[PDB]
């Protein structure tokens, strides 16, 4: 397969009941190709004026009687199904989008982040009709029975790092329950939601029940923060930004957060696993994506008696990593996303040089246009420097060493961030101590980034609250209301 | 049963690592009787030297590797199935402290408070040992499984409404699922919490695994929700410092939050209901516990038709409320908390007097000794009065008239509380109709807080986050952590 | 909608291997239209030696490795999604079938059996990839857990009255689980269960997955329920067969068993109901699909206070009842299925004059051709006579009159068939009475045959084995197996 | 603990309606203490009319409005958890006449049966009040929910190998759900249960609501089976017998069947296990209980590297197990269950040595101090011989030898039996990939036997039916029954 041509971006406006709006401001705002630099198009920039609009339109379809709240429960399981076909049926011109806004390589867009996308509306579209209550053998003469109803008006927030990706994993359980979504895509990476908006029109959603709302954080974000007609907000996912989701929420109507933060999350390499696929699959954990992961995947834990063989295998690795235009097939790496992410990374990179660590291979920028940057490797890295923490959404890796399982098991530990960790051995003793000793909400044995539609996913401490995706996403996006009968007789 | 007479205070200090200690500051804080206005006894005071401590030992207690970790599941239960049977021992002591500190009748104290109590702890004792993760089907060549590992350490902050059984309901669910706690009573009641320090080092409990620190609000409350040592707090009180409960968390920690805020809850009485049954059971919700209850009925909707009615036998029966000391047999009604509370209760009821309302007994006080309030009947209230819009937690009974049941739904969830709602019908379909209308946690039907174990709670909107109780009250002391695991081959 | 005008019956030979075979014996079989008598064509007879072919072929698909076995969960429930499309574009042409070789009205083949084949297709769908195990918190170091796998092949048989719906409702739930299915239909009505044997090959479903043998009862069905490479059996039929199928599954190799038997479901009417709606349902549980539902209302409670006139009204309303041609729009009852079971209701109907019941309408076969019977009613049918006791296959309405709630509770439990039941009142105490005191597996209030795919029914005594539909059908196609792994230090 | 020193047999009668009863004949049967071949007491023998006369006992204590219908579930724990304290009470009384009776070493008794039975009914105290249906959200104007509710009159036949274990591992599920009980113990250990009878009668369960029926198999065994009152029976004992069982059930009252069969379970052990712990595990594996478990433990295989020096150090271990009297503590073997169990095996053991099997030790016995077999390990043992193949349930170790892990899984699968399985090893993957071939309900790594109060416990294929001790055993004693009530409007 292969990108579509040329590619018209038809739509760039605000969608607010299933209508195309412009900004009550009349302003707009550019988006870029992260690869060259060049305006790709103008997007309606929206506002607290476009905020209210929405929240007023997802508001009246959620009352009572509408044909969103009336519809049968397995009705709007189709209509996510029916949402997944025009997906893939678009699946090359989404996949397109996601190259040209986000610096994705095209074949990367096309066979992860688009599988991703309709295998999550397909998961989802089968849960509908089968969110259960429970029927409850209360002490007394009573009938107590267990209702779960959709929450209300859901305010979701996502970031530019997968935004077609995160904006399925976003809307697909909130719809799955029977909310109602007003949701702000990244002001850099704008494009692929917009084009829901056609699909969701095209499937026959209601009017309102989902609208999107283009613009920037401390505009459009901040007015859904803090709306007091918004029930559920939902935000990914920087661990700084988050500290206000969670602040503007206690301080307007207390609405109910989800929030899927950053991490620095580990990865023990033990001597005795496969050697070839350990540094393999290390590599990818760090370099896939650009390193604009929140499940990198920065400290690799390798232990000294192969530390030396994994460096170097992994310089080697790190060197041949085919680095260039988004829409050339046999590209690994794409840019990373602006100005401001590169100049970042660098800072980060000189830091690291400045503190003792060996830089491997690469440790500058690529190319003059566009935001290139070499795959670079630093060893040595010790648990105090300031790469050790800090999480680098680029492509850096960084290789430590540790003796004992005892002692790489604190030291992965010691961190404020607890989203994702990775162990590669073969003794199954050994696989199961650390996986369960882990502060981390995903743990994969032997494999990294396998993440799937069925498996929750979500961070210990300072890296989210609450799961996404799997069954314990639907917790999110639900309100349990019990209700207590008087029962005259009462028996088993 | 009767009062224990002559009963000491033996247990007024802070219970850290199972020991008690005295502040770091060497401050005390007096507790009173508010049937009297004795000077009951002198508790040390806790504060951010003191909270430290607690969080220090509720930390290590938590270690990796622990004697709490470690620890079989079912011996967890059997702890709290100790703790239980340690009450029931204690049983008129604890109805007894509860009464003298809480201002409750002894023998409710000790049919009402100390049965849940109980059961409470004897529920999820069964619970320790059936917390189960999934295993889920899942694409590719793995193996996926959940493991529900306890959040950590875990801050509690109670209040005066119910201090036993508050307690009961924080550190149940949050032992049972391998937690930690450092928990804070209420300032008014910290009694009844700190002769549980004393059951609890009786059953048996590892030193660290419960921390009672009682304290000042603005003082150890702020300390144990601004805290970054605590992985979750779980707050019961006001709204509005449910809101700064709720901005605390986002602004250090991030910890997972749990509140359980105001009421002003409505309650349906419909005319093919018996009256005799509706107007008692009406009278019991918002009287019971001296009408301090987040779940008080507040808003009593009578049909046009037995409206007047209605009033006449509420009226009556209101009037034969006896209101004397809480050790009395006869007596049903005990003191308000204290003066603040006293004095709202009355600027209110003087907002309803200074408004279209009617009032038809009381109204006023006893003089006494205490903080007595007489039983006050009100009824032509209208939706806008203050006193029907106003958390009233005091003995105050407002009754409305209601014509149609289409209205009677909206002017009952037009309120940005929602935790709780009562219906008296014999109708299936009104019934069923206005049960699944309401927006609260809770709906009754032909009964009123008739609360359990079982069951969850509760409940909608700015009235809290989360539930306890129930198989879901687990659900928010738990954390899902995901493991996936590469496989060869993969079939079935 | 209208039928298709002159059908060709394609699909006539055994579907094995996802290919067309002939009987070994070279025979074939007719098919009749019951509404005329002639014959429609003749089908391809199976017998134990194809019954042998295609247990092995189903066997071959079901082993370790094979294309079935390795497909992600996902996948197995894409292909009944598939399936489902399939049967919605040819919905015309099964309905049909179905009218055409059952009896059924055209119409309500077309909007009720189809209806629920899609939607029972689609509801299993979405539970394929979401069959969870669990990991259970035992004693000791050890970490358990729990897979759900499939049996292997699943033999079933199915019966005439809901041909194309029994067919879903078997081979759904035993491939959403990953099992091989050897069915057989009833040899009265094989037809639309062969085409969709070519749906099942056009929707892409691997070679031997899926294997249709038509045949008799104790050629084809038998060999089904004796043979030693078959590790599950799930029949639907007559409580009679029933025993042997449980009987044969013992001497063979104890396969597991599943049975859906029918049974005398009662029909409780109260004076509180409505009483205009609870005739017109009542009359509607009785005369559906030409009175050949398993949970037939025959047995119909009314309150004496109502009973003179819910009798008239409902002899009134069996009077005007149209029957008529299956392919006419304006006929509501078709004919009975062969002249074996039109004969047995010919002689109950004979029976019932004979005991002394009222026949208030009706009571014999209309015309010459076919097997038309005309709306029946009785009256005074007391508990002792034999259309009170046994199961009648026909439109046979049967009115008995009761006293008291505890009375008719009594009398409606007091039968050896306990598959379905149904209350009609207004008054909710009453309603949870009843549903809660009696033994039956499905209990509709203020509503008849009001099933679903989300909703299990099934028997509770004579009346079946199990459950399918909803959640728990799936349950009876998974193996349970528990892996228990010796863990280090193991941390809860 | 020491055993009681002369412990007097003081309940000896038929327990029915907690009373003590003689048999409706008279006739009585004696019961042997296998370690000495004395009579040790004689037991009433009931038959038809005693099995009669407790199902009526058993269907008036579950007849609705009966006291254990209405008792509260969280009572049904109560009294459970009751039951447990008096067990450990008279733990020492139960322990000595276990080994009296069964012929097992005293403190074996008293560690593991007894431990066991202590925590079976301790975990299902817990889950009795937490038994939940579940409320479907249909399509249509519908509410949908389900209750569990008990079955009725069990009967469960228990075998003699665990007179005690399995009488709680039956009876704790079946009550805790709310059934009534007709339990028959082994003729060969009567003893035991019938002492529970008065620890029930103690613990005050009402009368009826377990009834224990000492009896032989052919007599009062099919009374149970064939008894048209009994709403499902669970057998537990030889292949041969349930498939008898499932004949009996089919050809009365359909009543349900769950069997616990038992038969060739492999071990297989890969060369990377420490021999120390892998030897030992695979000793205890068949020779735990006087071999004579349905795990067995039976088919050892063993990798190439290793297998003669598995043998040399398994020879040493079988040569080195004290067997002697039950009650000296140094005792590690005890008897066979009696002299026809005790000549089978033996003319088995000759059904190798002359079948071309090699032995390596054993294969007499001591004398006749009772029916004592000494240790015996095989060798070089093929799969197609009778004893690698047969019902050996003594101290018959097989150890035989493998190569590939493709063939030994192959091995292993191919038998009719197949209840518990358990591999060997260190290979993350191996142990994987070997569990996951394995056609057995539980299948243990680097352990066995590790049975578990939490874990269920079932048979794949021919061994056979159902699950019991766990989550999943609660399913097998509860009917699953549908409530549909018709709503005036959906809302979802
Ligand atoms: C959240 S809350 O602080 O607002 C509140 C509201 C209501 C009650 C309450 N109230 N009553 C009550 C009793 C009698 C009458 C009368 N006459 C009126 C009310 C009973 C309860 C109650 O929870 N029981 C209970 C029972 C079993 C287990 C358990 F854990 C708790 C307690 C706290
Ligand atoms: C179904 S069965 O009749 O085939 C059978 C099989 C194995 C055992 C068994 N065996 N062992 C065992 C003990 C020691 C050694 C040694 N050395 C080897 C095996 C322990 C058990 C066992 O169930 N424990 C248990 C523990 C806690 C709770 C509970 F509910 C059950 C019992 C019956």
């Amino acid at each position: 397969p292969s990108p579509t041509p040329n590619l018209e971006i038809k739509y760039t406006k605000i969608f607010i009941n299933n209508e195309w709006q412009n900004s009550e401001s009349g302003r707009v705002f550019p988006v870029y190709n992260p690869a060259t630099g060049e305006q790709v198009c103008e997007v309606q920039e929206a506002d607290k004026a476009d905020i209210d609009k929405a929240v007023q339109a997802a508001r009246l379809a959620f009352s009572l009687g509408s044909v969103w709240r009336r519809m049968d429960a397995s009705e709007r399981g189709r209509l996510l199904d029916k949402l997944a076909d025009l997906v893939e049926r678009d699946r090359a011109v989404l996949a397109t989008m996601e190259s040209l806004n986000g610096g994705k390589p095209f074949l990367q867009a096309f066979y992860v982040d688009l599988q991703g996308v309709i295998k999550t509306f397909r998961y989802y579209a089968g849960w509908a009709d089968k969110i259960h209550g429970m029927t409850i053998p209360v002490d007394g003469d009573y009938f107590t029975f267990t209702r779960h109803e959709p929450i209300g008006v859901c305010g979701q927030i996502i970031p530019w790092n997968f935004p077609l990706l995160m904006f399925a994993w976003k809307i697909a359980p909130a719809l799955c329950c029977g909310n109602t979504v007003v949701i702000k895509p990244a002001e850099q990476t704008p494009l692929s939601a917009l084009y829901m908006g056609a699909l969701i029109k095209e499937a026959g959603f209601p009017p309102g029940v989902i609208n999107i709302l283009p613009g920037y954080g401390p505009t459009a974000g901040a007015a859904i923060a803090s709306h007091i007609g918004i029930d559920k907000i939902a935000f990914t996912g920087s661990t700084e930004v988050g500290k206000l989701i969670q602040e503007a929420a206690g301080r307007s109507n207390l609405k109910r957060v989800t929030l899927e933060l950053g991490g620095k999350s580990p990865n023990i390499i033990f001597a005795d696993a496969d050697l070839d696929y350990a540094v393999e699959q290390a590599h990818q954990g760090v370099f896939f994506n650009q390193g604009q992961c929140c499940t990198a995947g920065s400290r690799i834990f390798v232990e000294e008696s192969i530390y030396e063989e994994f460096v170097r295998r992994s310089v080697e690795r790190a060197k041949r990593r085919v680095v260039g235009s988004p829409f050339d097939p046999t590209t690994e790496q794409g840019p990373q996303i602006d100005k401001k992410q590169y100049n970042k990374i660098l800072e980060l990179i000189q830091s690291g040089v400045a503190e003792g660590a060996k830089l491997e291979c690469g440790g500058k920028g690529l190319g003059r246009k566009g935001f290139f940057i070499e795959p670079t490797v630093f060893s040595n890295v010790t648990d105090d420097m300031r790469i050790a923490k800090e999480e680098i959404f680029g492509p850096v890796q960084e290789i430590l060493r540790f003796k004992t399982m005892d002692e790489v098991i604190e030291r992965a530990n010691n961190s404020d961030f607890g989203l994702v960790a990775a162990v590669f051995t073969n003794d199954i003793n050994k696989a199961l101590t650390v996986s369960s000793a882990m502060q981390a909400g995903t743990v994969w044995i032997n494999c990294y980034n396998a993440l799937n539609a069925q498996s929750p996913f979500g961070g210990f401490k300072m890296s989210g609250n609450g799961r996404e995706m799997g069954e314990f996403g639907l917790r999110e996006y639900s309100e349990v209301k019990t209700v207590t009968v008087k029962i005259p007789q009462k028996n088993s």
